[PDB]
């Protein structure tokens, strides 16, 4: 019978990333992501890994990242596609209608060896282009388009907010990018391989992956446990918080849990370094570290011994509102997707490229037994 | 873990209520009524989409009040057509139907799972899903946008709002029996998107995106055009051996339209398509030439894949089904009509998922790539 969850189930092999959940260890082709951090490797050296397998010489990165800011151009309607929509909307379900707009209009995509990964790199590009978009849109703020420049992370965050970035937003949201890369076959990354599988396009797959990335069990915990600390306010408040909503409210601890990790997630721990450096500079936001540190205290005591720990979801929104971003519209889960629209198109050219099948499961029946069609009179 | 179940292939991912098939003998039940049962007895699609969100067939006072809600979604906002509209004409109609669906997850803001209100949020979807693809439909035949309006049917609001005129009461019962044979199919590739979708939490219309990303896929529901473009390719019925030996004896493609995950044997959804495609085709000679080289391409077919359980499924007829009703080929058209139909199994099952059995969906893969290694900087590689 059930295989609940697909947990422990394979669905295929992989050469990109590996996970040990009970030594809490992540590895992106064999690096550790503490390793690629404290190196200070661009996130375009780690786009390049993902799509080519190894990391780039210097000729090979500025071959790419040509390759990437093709995608900064983008068509006018798909634009338009998150423009034309209400401005209460959700951040993520607007990088949705966008990608829909080029699922529809990329009437030419073939899955083939020769051009998938040019594809994939020009896309990282528009999802950039995208991203921008949205949060402009979300803002009230003219359409803008990201310009090439030193780097990925500085293009977005200066085309976002239309000033220059200073070099420690840069860094932290070059990190970021790094440390949502890829994480193997998450709810995301399953829901758009489950679409690849049926040899779908490559936007039709990140169409899906973002319908699933939006949940609060998966990627909207990015706003959802940052939401926990804005409702708590002040410190003191910190323990009856937790007593009425967790231990006796039966609601779960947002940030907290993992289906791999039954430990401290790897990613969670340098998060958690960034937002406690970039938060002490700004006091509003310093408060919600504080807060963030004091409710960690108390779920590790409740939870840690039920392997449930901190994941990147915990921390990963201070880092975001400490670069300039506000709490809003899911936008925190947004810059999630920018980061894995990476990690989602080179599993999705693995599956395909090598190892294609129709992924088709089954379900257990336990509904009524064969009967015969009912006239509406005897209903 | 260290085994991989390619495709999921018998994996069980959730239990159910709706629907059970016999890939072995060939049976399909809707909540306990065999599909064939249900055509010969003239049910209404309406009918058939309350059976499978409340699990039972409707009283006449349950019928008519499940109508009204589902009437609600006719009327769509005026960015939801505009989701479709502002794209290229050329663009494909399931990933239309996308944009639209996605359009309404951004600004369905108040979207929560309930157990008091997921059934009128799934009725009155359907509706919206009839308004969408009536303005897909519209859009791409650069005709003006139209609303679906009440009638005696939800086949015949469909059918008059996307053609501009009244349906005959033939056409209208093709329709109605297309959407009844398309409704659901337990968990094939579109429903598990949709499904691991709303495992996060995601909302209803977020999960409808999915499948429809999914069911694009010529593997699934892309091949209820794929397969009538064969029969377009080949012109001429001598011509159709000599096609097959070309194109699929060889080895160069798969025979559209033939083989299942679940049916080693004709899928009865098909055995019904089939004897409505012949007679609603009869009736116009172009198209009636589209279905006598199908039914010879379908003779050479059985007789090479037969042995291996590779038969007709439902979409090697459905095609010429849709083209008799006055549906062109061109646009991925033909699966958005199945998708049309298959709004109601998705919603169905992903309110029987989230309420009684949520689980989030997470597999794992093996790690087959390289063993640790020390970061090199840029300037030493
Ligand atoms: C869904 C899950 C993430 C994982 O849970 P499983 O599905 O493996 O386990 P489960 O739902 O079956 O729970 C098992 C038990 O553990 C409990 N539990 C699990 N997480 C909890 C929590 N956070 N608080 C309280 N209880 C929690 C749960 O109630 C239950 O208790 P009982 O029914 O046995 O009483 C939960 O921990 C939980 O909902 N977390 C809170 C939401 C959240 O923070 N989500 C973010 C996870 C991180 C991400 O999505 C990103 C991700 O790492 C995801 C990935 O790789 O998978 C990525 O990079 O793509
Ligand atoms: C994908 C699948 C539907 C099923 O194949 P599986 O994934 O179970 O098996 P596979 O790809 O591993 O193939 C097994 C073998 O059978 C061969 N094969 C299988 N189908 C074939 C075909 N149609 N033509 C030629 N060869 C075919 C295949 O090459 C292979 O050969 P070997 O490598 O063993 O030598 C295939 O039959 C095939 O691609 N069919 C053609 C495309 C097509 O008509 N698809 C429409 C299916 C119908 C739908 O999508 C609607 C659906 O019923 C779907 C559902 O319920 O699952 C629904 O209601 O939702």
């Amino acid at each position: 019978e059930i295989s609940k969850g697909l947990e422990d189930v394979n669905i295929k092999w992989t050469r990109l990333t590996t996970i040990d959940g009970n030594k809490g260890i992540l590895r992106y082709g064999g690096y550790s992501v503490e390793d690629i951090i404290a190196s200070g490797a661009q996130d375009e050296e780690i786009q390049y890994l993902f799509l080519y397998g190894n990391l780039p010489t210097e000729q090979e990165l500025r071959k790419y990242k040509e390759t990437v800011q093709k995608g900064y151009k983008i068509p006018d309607f798909v634009i338009n596609a998150i423009r034309q929509l209400p401005r209460e909307s959700d951040a993520v379900a607007m990088q949705m209608a966008a990608v829909a707009a080029m699922a529809a209009s990329e009437t030419k995509f073939k899955w083939n060896k020769d051009t998938d990964r040019d594809v994939a790199a020009e896309m990282i590009g528009r999802m950039s282009a995208i991203t921008v978009n949205v949060y402009r849109h979300i803002m009230n703020m003219p359409a803008e388009l990201p310009k090439p420049s030193d780097s990925y992370a500085e293009s977005f965050l200066n085309a976002a907010f239309g000033r220059k970035a200073t070099k420690e937003e840069i860094d932290a949201m070059n990190t970021a990018l790094i440390l949502y890369t890829d994480h193997e076959v998450p709810a995301s990354t399953t829901a758009g391989l489950v679409a690849v599988s049926t040899l779908s396009d490559m936007y039709s797959g990140i169409t899906a992956a973002l319908a699933a990335l939006k949940g609060p069990l998966h990627g909207g915990a990015a706003e959802a446990a940052i939401a926990q600390f804005d409702e708590i306010k002040d410190p003191a408040m910190v323990e009856k918080w937790f007593n009425d909503n967790i231990i006796n409210g039966k609601k779960r601890l947002m940030g907290f849990g993992h289906r791999v990790y039954k430990t401290y997630d790897p990613r969670a721990k340098i998060f958690k370094g960034i937002a406690e450096k970039l938060s002490s500079k700004k006091p509003e936001v310093h408060k919600v570290y504080e807060i963030a540190t004091k409710l960690e205290d108390f779920g590790i005591k409740a939870f840690g011994s039920k392997g449930i720990y901190p994941n990147t979801d915990y921390f990963s929104g201070i880092v975001y509102m400490s670069i300039g971003f506000p709490l809003r519209n899911n936008i925190y889960t947004a810059l999630f997707a920018l980061s894995r629209v990476t990690g989602w198109q080179a599993h999705f050219i693995e599956y395909v490229e090598e190892q294609q099948r129709l992924i088709r499961p089954r379900a257990v029946y336990v509904g009524p037994a064969e009967r015969k069609y009912v006239p509406i009179a005897e209903r």
